[PDB]
């Protein structure tokens, strides 16, 4: 019965991802999110430990889903005859990424350095547990607003982690590595480590460095705002064409520019309040 284990409230949003609504557990009027995604509109199917056939996303969810919070928690599943339900965590307040540099444009190199070190830790976390997110964007990644915490959601275009190469991609063309463009064909952690160059351009310049194959394939950084040399050089790095050129996560995060970061409290009161 999940229909009265928690009170349904307005949808938050809707797409190929499903139908997202907000929610609140009636146990103890915890936030959370109600999220519906129809088995015909299911791509990867999972199997649970007990040997289960169910959405990837809740396979994914399950094994990143422990006491660290950079990652967004799988509270509870349901099944019904033509979906599955997902209970999730939700901040309150909250604001995704994309909103949030939208409505304040470019972002402070400070601030910038504080929430891409967030997203690296979560990046970083998902891999140790075998998890890749092949969608890492301002989009898929909420901000507690109050805490100053980053943290990923829609693990519905993840996979497995694995050493060999993967032939399927549903993540944002934009946001795709010049291998998956040119071969269809990317490694994950050299891929994420693209996705996370585009994410750090977008927070910096308030906006998206590739918009066409041709310009992703051509792997020229152009940038729109003034951005430091340190960032640049970062930036460039992770963008690298070659995929062996691109920087590892302790590349990185010992990077010049990724020094002393804020804690995510600090950047709240500084960035937030
Ligand atoms: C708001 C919220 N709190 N907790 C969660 C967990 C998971 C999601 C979530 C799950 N699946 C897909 C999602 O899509 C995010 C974006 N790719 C699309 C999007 C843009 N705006 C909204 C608003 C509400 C839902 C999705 C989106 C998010 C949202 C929330």
């Amino acid at each position: 019965p999940l229909e009265s284990q928690y009170q349904v409230g307005p949808l938050l949003g809707s797409g190929g991802f499903g139908s997202v609504y907000s929610g609140i557990r009636v146990s103890d009027n915890l936030p959370v999110a109600i999220k519906h995604v129809e088995k015909d509109r299911i791509s990867d199917w999972g199997e649970l430990p007990n040997g289960t056939r169910v959405p990837m996303e809740v396979v994914l969810l399950k094994k990143v889903s422990s006491g660290f919070s950079g990652v967004i928690r799988l509270l509870d599943w349901f099944e019904r005859p033509d979906s599955f339900v997902l209970i999730l965590e939700r901040p309150e307040p909250v604001q995704d990424l994309f909103d949030f540099i939208t409505e304040r444009g470019a972002l402070q190199e400070e601030l910038a350095r504080s929430f891409f070190w967030q997203v690296l830790e979560a990046v970083r976390h998902c891999h140790n547990c075998g998890v890749l997110h092949r969608d890492i964007k301002d989009e898929n990644i909420l901000i507690d607003l109050n805490r100053g915490e980053l943290k990923l959601i829609d693990f519905g275009s993840g996979a497995l982690l694995k050493d060999t190469v993967y032939t399927d991609f549903d993540g944002t063309r934009v946001y795709s590595p010049p291998e998956w463009i040119r071969y269809h064909r990317y490694h994950g952690r050299s891929a994420a480590v693209w996705s996370l160059g585009i994410l750090l351009y977008d927070m910096v310049c308030g906006d998206i460095p590739f918009e066409h194959d041709e310009e992703i394939i051509r792997g020229q950084v152009f940038f729109r705002q003034r951005v430091s040399s340190e960032c640049q050089h970062l930036i460039r790095w992770c963008l690298a064409l070659r995929p062996s050129d691109r920087p590892t996560f302790e590349e990185i995060q010992n990077h010049p520019w990724m020094q002393d970061v804020l804690l995510p409290q600090e950047t709240a009161e500084i960035h937030l309040h």
